[PDB]
């Protein structure tokens, strides 16, 4: 009823909190008639006002959106993920859990509960929808009704208390390749590489130890290795008692890259070391023999201003991430990299690939671009987190193109859809939410993947603006 | 999925069509904590693009909104009324029924089906929600889930094929007082005065004939009489054959006022005649002995030419004791163009003085790419006050809530949706009924603009 009038809950970040349905969205243009599948997507949307006036973006309850493609039509369905947190807070009619990653600020009635909001990523696997949040197990939902089944441990087999929100689909085995940090609770170095079969059975859970008490948000998977990028985004329980941000970036410590053979154990894990930097989302990773490549935006400090870290304001220029390839060789001796190479010279994040080529050699990528030289005429919005541009890069040529959403709009994470199962790499479509911050409408815009610069070929016009979310995924109807 | 690019489906009249819920709406100010009940409300919202690009606003599928008040909180729930039309069209994934009230344009697959959209009014009665559209039976829904149960003939008793969307609640008996026109199908002169008990049982269905086939949208109920305003808004099968709009107003025919004793029959009905004009919604009606008063906006032509469409709240007076068919009085009650009148319905059918209305203030700026004013009139003194919503907003039909059961007439709150046509958000504004010029005392802030609707009603939780 009464949300704190902090910027975190006002203007373009106002609460939405509407579950609902639209049958047959209004289309401007023509939805590609062959497309038949689901595009899932999630945003934080605190059900009730927070205990803390300062409660953060990534702490809001997960609101899941479904866009079902079929017969040149798109349907809309949106539901709260009914996490243990969400269920108990609804019964109380108020928020019971506290600050971000801080159980010391929880109400006494919910101590020991799973504090996850399932607000970071949603992906179809094993005929179900996996709703994910780092600090908590995987939440199982129905891909079409968006009903919540409950957290899972994969029939008692998984020991890890947590489950990452950035798994990859092995394009050969169809296995869900995931991982977990803090696998034995907050502030533990216990890690795990996880593979889930196409029918939901836990196949392997390879434990190992991390170099830091740090955040491990994303990782890479190659044909033979799991790739873990370790940054000094450090955590400490002292900070929670002082009521400071759980994570704080240390600009003096180095970064590591851990290569775990997917068929080995912690004994075979080799650590490589490089200079200090901030590592973003992994576009893709792949190995050529013992040569391992991983592509991700690299910046000098935190790239997300909604992500409150401790110490040293928010440097918006030091937070500019550029798509960078890291290369190590398992055949070499020592912990030296072979190569670091900037792949793209514009600040970017939220990278995407033709997922048929995940874990393999590839050339086509899409990304959100921060074009600060463009006007932004929408009052009530952070100019910092303004992804106003969609970009495409041909890594084989370095050529790139982009599209500007205009001065009224932001763009959310894109997603690639192939034109057909055996279409060439990157031949198909890119979809993304384009949010008009003046009229408060959202379009699910459809681009030609190879000509994003020509603007959308179609727009699914929603009569509502979807709150800025995180990650989404496309699944063909055959996966259901 | 491809709606026409006409004005009736673009801009502020864009399709909405979202069913959904919000628990604990954002509140600016304070929702009066005593309030515990429901505000229902409905707008047209075609589920699929129409068969004809010039489809009327009034032809769209009914979308019902629920605002459940409790303990200073308001929850939101919005659902489609699952009429026979809506169900079959969803099955087919496209619009099967054709032009407004024109069965000659329906697809063959739905011929003889009920063409109602239930898009005009929603009112709690006998523990259920009555969803109404003139050309069709009453639709029964659940007041809290907004589930649909189906059309009703009240246990097979009701003979009328139709059921009005403007019933009044008798403040003494608790009966739902309704009527029906075209009761034996389209273009039929058959009429009926209807009463439904507080438990849903049909108590009386009094048939009579209408002076001609015309729109009979609203009517009045007094302590002793039912009051039927007849204007020459005509329709014939011939109009439908030429694919003209169903209704066509005739400037040369007179208007009638038919007074029917509630406990009598068609032989006891008296017709009074007056000059040509266009009649609008009924604020209220009452009788003082044999003198019958009815207050309603009156204009020269359709208000539902902007100058001819200017309707002014007017009182019509006839005397049942008199001989002949002359009125006694016609008196303009308000000098500003107005519509959607409302009263403290605890005084419905009885003498009253407090009314609320929407006012079209043409001297105000509108900065969007129009009811912009909420009014209050004290009929005992002619005094009035109003509130302008600003250059970006419009106001939908208001509705009165008494501060308490024993409160004096007009003592309480007036609620209405206020729509920002630039930011595309809607607020459920709460005013003090006696000081609407002071602006809202509270705003329930929706993260969406509710489409332009029709009629809504308040019901205390005790009625659930
Ligand atoms: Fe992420
Ligand atoms: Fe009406
Ligand atoms: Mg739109």
């Amino acid at each position: 009823a009464h949300f704190p009038q902090t910027p975190g809950f006002s203007g373009t970040l106002r609460p939405l909190r509407i579950e609902g349905d639209i049958l047959d969205i209004e289309i401007e243009g023509e939805v590609p008639p062959q497309l038949n599948g689901t595009f899932h997507r999630v945003h934080p949307d605190a059900q009730f006002p927070p205990r803390f006036e300062d409660d953060q973006f990534f702490n809001g309850d997960g609101m899941v959106s479904l866009f079902r493609f079929h017969d040149g039509k798109i349907d809309f369905r949106q539901r709260y993920a009914q996490t243990d947190k969400w269920k108990v807070e609804r019964k109380a009619g108020k928020s019971l859990f506290g600050a971000y990653r801080n159980p010391l600020t929880d109400d006494a009635s919910v101590q020991g509960m799973i504090r996850g909001t399932a607000n970071t990523n949603v992906m179809v696997h094993a005929g179900k929808l996996y709703a994910m949040k780092e600090d908590s197990p995987c939440l199982i939902m129905d891909p079409l009704t968006l009903e919540t089944e409950g957290y899972t441990n994969f029939d008692g087999k998984l020991q890890s208390q947590t489950f990452c929100a950035h798994p990859k689909i092995d394009p050969v085995t169809g296995n869900l390749c995931a991982f977990a940090y803090g696998a034995k609770g907050l502030m533990t170095l216990d890690m795990a590489y996880i593979e889930i079969s196409p029918t939901g059975k836990l196949l392997k859970e390879i434990p190992f130890q991390n170099p830091y008490y740090c955040m491990m948000h994303d990782f890479g998977v190659t044909e033979d290795y799991a790739v873990f990028a370790v940054m000094p985004l450090l955590s400490s329980w002292d900070r929670l008692e002082q009521r400071l941000p759980f994570f704080g970036f240390d600009t003096t410590l180095p970064c590591y890259l851990g290569i775990l053979p997917r068929n080995g154990d912690a004994r075979d894990l080799r650590w490589f070391k490089t200079g200090n930097c901030f590592v973003g989302h992994v576009m893709n990773a792949f190995n050529d023999g013992t040569k391992v490549h991983i592509d991700m935006p690299v910046s000098r400090n935190n790239s997300f201003p909604f992500f409150d870290v401790h110490g040293a304001p928010f440097d918006p220029v030091a937070g500019q991430g550029f798509l960078t390839r890291w290369t190590v060789d398992m055949a070499s001796n020592g912990d030296s990299f072979e190569k670091t190479e900037r792949l793209f010279d514009r600040p970017d994040e939220f990278p995407r690939i033709d997922e048929r080529y995940a874990t393999r050699a590839y050339r086509h990528g899409w990304m959100l671009i921060l074009d600060t030289e463009k006007p932004y005429e929408a009052p009530g919005g952070a100019f910092y987190a303004l992804t106003n541009t969609l970009g495409h890069i041909d890594l084989a040529t370095g050529k790139s193109s982009s599209w500007w959403a205009g001065p009224r709009c932001a763009i959310q994470e894109p997603c690639f859809i192939p034109r057909s199962p055996d279409a060439p790499e990157g031949d198909g479509y890119v979809i993304a939410l384009v949010d008009d911050h003046v009229a408060n409408y959202s379009d699910l815009a459809i681009f030609d993947a190879q000509h994003v610069d020509q603007g959308p070929i179609a727009r699914a016009k929603l009569p509502v603006r979807i709150r800025q979310g995180l990650h989404g995924n496309w699944a063909d109807a055959s996966r259901l």
